């Protein structure tokens, strides 16, 4: 209908050099639900392919977000799968699978989670060969590296939302302590997003200043206490919030966006993402968090970071963990 | 940290700039859809969040602040009106009971009064010059009540209304031209619900109008899509609660819409509910027609041109009203 | 040194499906450097390329603009050239030209301007084959219209700025007599951006509520005196503003981005922009503004819009005259 | 058009939100580039422009008013503190005289000094609650001119400062880099000027350090790449003006950069010029220092450790800062 309102313009039959930026989100459960939110309010995509086995919820979903469209610059929003309307997105956000339950590991999520991924990341191969592939999926580290090996995509390709949020969530954590924006607070958690992540004190700052000054033994008893406090918040973060609300999903939406920014925008802005380990630190053969240039290559550059000799431990023992866990699934 | 930063004595005076605070009351899919899209926009300096469900809310405000680093800062906090909440700008109130399948939003009126009686002798004590924005459904007639009960001034009594129905016209006609929906410009007026009147006489797209004479002069063919549109958003509600459960992202963006006119100043036209006090002979009942919107509420109403059925549709949309606040 | 600092990645050496957003600003004077600003502030652009005659001012003109970078999201920009820096932009958009002076018809500049055209036009064709030009350069809708002659691109590429920023100055003195948000005025000017434009009083409106509800004769004599004066106050603006500053820059930086948007996010927006009229109210072989769809692809679509009888006369008025300029040249 | 929008007798009273109002006092190049990014990046409610050129100001506020509809609406206007700018909440002054080529910030201050003590009259008397920003150079000079001639709270006299000069030396870095100058976080302290230190101490990406050990460490070769960045940095006003005759774009954004975590209650972290109270045994005088800038103006400021070198060049900054102010 409205072909006597609107007149269609022949000339505007040819493609011309700029091609819209596709974007689909393939689980939309609490996480997927709150990326494409906040992606659509912050409008990332000129169109963006919501993929869910649950149909009528995804179709309900879908009825809800094309209705605030003109409250917001527009989205293409619609429903669909990677063999029609997902073909040649420029970026694949894989959040579909097992949410952990009160006191469950991620580890424990890996083997259902694996049987997942297969029926999905086949059609990604063969319809986006030159896609960007974000796993918010948990455990997000070991997730990312079976993606590379499963789809064969070169490594600066696949990208893990890693500890992006648990870095987000010790700025937040030290930021309620001097009462401040946490975008002044400057501390990194990287490694694992889990039980084994490390908190990098060596460097932790805001202004330059650094919350410690020499070494973590040089610091008094009572300052070791509310800092060791205040890592621990954040290595509890997801059992305290599921213990409330029943799973997260405000934080990593917002983290998972601040990723499609870098990819999209070409931003060559320094994250904690997670990615193949390629030789740091003795690393190999694995996949976790350091800080990394992101832009729309996916991983183009990383940070050589120095660490001090337990932190560099650490991260070193969270490294053969998740290979032994991986290895154990076969 | 107290080494890390050094206090200023000379910043222990208030300057003349008072942070904008607001309230959110009644955390469920709505509240929650709210909050996340009044956050990402960055509309309030500080926002309270009040729920009955202590845990779950404590959870939802854990979640909402590790996001911050993301976005620019507001301080998000869980609390009441009578300590965190006091003399904050603007108090948003989705509290109650939502309909469930097949349910009328008109039946859900008796259980809302109930809590809202409960709500608003607080809200009076603790936020006496606050703007009162209802979402709560029978969304008219909570409006309606709110008003008797608080007694504040009627331009800032606010009502979500016709807003989301607007934008729910807009996008279907739209998705039909392959357009931008805010190059659309038609209107939904009345009731939230059932009885609510498409204004197919100024429906129009860069000046140029959908119905270009009357309703009666537009093809059998012409008459039948268009209508099948206007049924499309008045069973907007039930197709997506029949998917979903219930609704929450585009009231989400559509508070935030009206939060925006009012926390920015804007004097912008917007179709939210308020009092009528004679247009179109209908008085003492709350329902949208377009009015400018800014930080003192109502601040004037567009003396709009309806077509006759248009205006007669508006009076029996009115009286339906009435009649269902009568009967409680 | 900062080879060392950071790591560079070799699996980051092939291109993914994601191609950087360039565009290149033709002409860095007063209009040129307000566009510039806009659309760095309100990130447009992933590269934009700068190009002007006065190197030396360009030079310090992308210093400056290259050091609030910190402040905003980023965006490569560089001084250059359509041969090399410029090659394969997606939008040129040129503002290079002779300016008018107090008093002076923006149809005594078109013999000069056509002189610059060809000589820029000429790398255009050549280095930018699959382009979007938008035209700002006066008579702007007879520059648009040479512009189509001399690089032959299809005519939905060929855009011109035209009446978006009339459009803009007659809801402002509106909106400032009703004391609203500009955004929520619905009026129309068409035409020539120029003396000889056409005001839609048929259609202009707030809330769906006309300014005119029936015609121009039935309106009071006192009305037709305090619309007549807004209108004359549309048409002197440029006359007004030159007279006390010499120029006008920045709301037509605001116009020239508000299109940009349009195109580079492909979003389907109804713009008064100038454009290749193909028969509409019988007009043709002329460029002049009505409401039409702008995306990614250009002009896409056109709205029928029904026009008054002294509406659609003065319209055709309009067009006569710019063909008759245009002829005088050749 | 009063048939058009009835004015409704309710919103007669004013609510406890109140409009954000700012004033630019000096609109040339810099105050013009202040004024076009804050109505882009919508900072004011209202927005009144201050300058003795009228006829100017007149066509430039046509201009700017033009443009609203293609961003959210600020009542943009030419005005006096005196009427227009009554109550202000940000005094933004960037009026007096500009630098030639090659011509030293610090003897603009006896010509400046004289433009002030006109203004700061009318800001005590009609503003007396607002935050004043200067930016007219000598800058730190006019600042502490400008708490001295008000009798403000030191907190509320904020300086743009070494905000400008951090963003370039962070912009020099992030080129060798090719990274985004948001994720190199160095910092430029003391005095805007030829006497500026660069805190290469703290240098750092993704918390890697710059400078491993100490400067007196680095390999030769390494130093001098450094130091030639560092030279760009103190030598950049100097070689724009050379170029196009003036700077205005990165001040424009630094200045709106300031105002936004004053409006916005951020509590973020600049490099703004303010009053220094005994840190490194310096007072008396204006310097930029990392602080904490909110609503209030300086609520906080950063106890960071500097080394030996940087320590000793920036009280030899201050104690020259305070024989320029002695001599007038
Ligand atoms: N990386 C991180 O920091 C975070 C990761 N997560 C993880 O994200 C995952 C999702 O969790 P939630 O959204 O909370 O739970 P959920 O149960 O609501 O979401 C899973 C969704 O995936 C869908 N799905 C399952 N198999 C599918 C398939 N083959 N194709 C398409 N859709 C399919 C389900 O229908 C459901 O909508 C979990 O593994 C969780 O641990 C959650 C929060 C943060
Ligand atoms: N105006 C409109 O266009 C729309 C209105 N609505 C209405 O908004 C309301 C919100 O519904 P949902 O979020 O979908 O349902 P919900 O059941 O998830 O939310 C209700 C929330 O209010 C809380 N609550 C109840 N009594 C309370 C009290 N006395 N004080 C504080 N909190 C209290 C509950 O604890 C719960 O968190 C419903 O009445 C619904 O019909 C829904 C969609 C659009
Ligand atoms: N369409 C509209 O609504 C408006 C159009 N204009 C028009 O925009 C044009 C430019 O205006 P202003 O900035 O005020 O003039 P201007 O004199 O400030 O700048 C024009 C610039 O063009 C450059 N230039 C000249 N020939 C060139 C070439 N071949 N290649 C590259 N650069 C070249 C000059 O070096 C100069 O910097 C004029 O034609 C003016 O009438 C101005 C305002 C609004
Ligand atoms: N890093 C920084 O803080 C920077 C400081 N500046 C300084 O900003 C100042 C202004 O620079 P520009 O805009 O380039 O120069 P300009 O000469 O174009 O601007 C000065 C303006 O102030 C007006 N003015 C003079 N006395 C006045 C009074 N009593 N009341 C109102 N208006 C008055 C003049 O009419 C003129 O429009 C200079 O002192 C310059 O050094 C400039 C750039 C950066
Ligand atoms: O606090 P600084 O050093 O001025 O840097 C501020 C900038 O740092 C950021 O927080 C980035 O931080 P990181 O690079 O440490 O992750 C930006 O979002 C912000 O604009
Ligand atoms: O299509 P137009 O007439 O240029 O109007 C554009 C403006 O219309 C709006 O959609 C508002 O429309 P309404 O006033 O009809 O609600 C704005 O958001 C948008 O900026």
């Amino acid at each position: 209908m409205f072909e006597k309102i609107l007149l269609s313009n022949p000339s505007a039959e040819n493609p011309s050099s700029l091609r819209p930026r596709k974007g689909i989100i393939i689980g939309l459960g609490q996480v997927g639900l709150a990326c494409a939110y906040s992606m659509l309010i912050q409008d990332c995509f000129d169109e963006l392919v919501l993929q869910d086995i649950a149909s009528d919820k995804l179709e309900g979903e879908v009825m809800d977000f094309s209705h605030g469209m003109p409250f917001i610059p527009p989205t293409d929003i619609k429903a669909g799968t990677i063999a029609n309307e997902g073909r040649n997105a420029d970026i694949v956000i894989i959040t579909a699978g097992v949410a952990q339950k009160e006191g469950e590991s991620r580890l424990s999520l890996l083997e259902r989670n694996i049987a997942i991924y297969k029926k999905i990341l086949a059609d990604v191969v063969k319809y986006c060969p030159e896609a960007i592939i974000l796993v918010v999926t948990n455990p997000v580290d070991i997730m990312t590296y079976a993606t590379l090996k499963i789809t064969g995509f070169p490594s600066s390709r696949i990208i893990g939302s890693g500890t992006v949020l648990d870095t987000a969530r010790f700025r937040t954590l030290l930021a309620k302590e001097m009462d401040i924006d946490p975008r002044s607070v400057h501390a990194y958690i990287i490694g694992e997003h889990g039980d084994s992540e490390v908190p990098v004190w060596s460097t932790a700052n805001v202004g330059g200043m650094k919350l410690v000054p020499n070494t973590w033994a040089d610091l008094p008893e009572d300052e070791k206490a509310t800092l060791s406090g205040i890592f621990q918040k954040v290595q509890n973060a997801a059992y305290d919030i599921i213990k409330l609300k029943g799973y997260t999903s405000y934080a990593i939406g917002l983290a998972t966006t601040d990723i499609v920014k870098a990819i999209l925008n070409s931003q060559e802005r320094i994250l904690t993402v997670s990615g193949l380990m390629t030789g740091m630190y003795g690393i190999e053969d694995v996949c976790l968090s350091i800080p990394r240039v992101v832009s729309e290559r996916g991983i183009i550059k990383t940070v050589n970071l120095t660490l001090s000799e337990d932190e560099e431990k650490l991260l070193q023992q969270s490294a053969k963990m998740l290979k032994e866990v991986f290895d154990k699934i076969n």
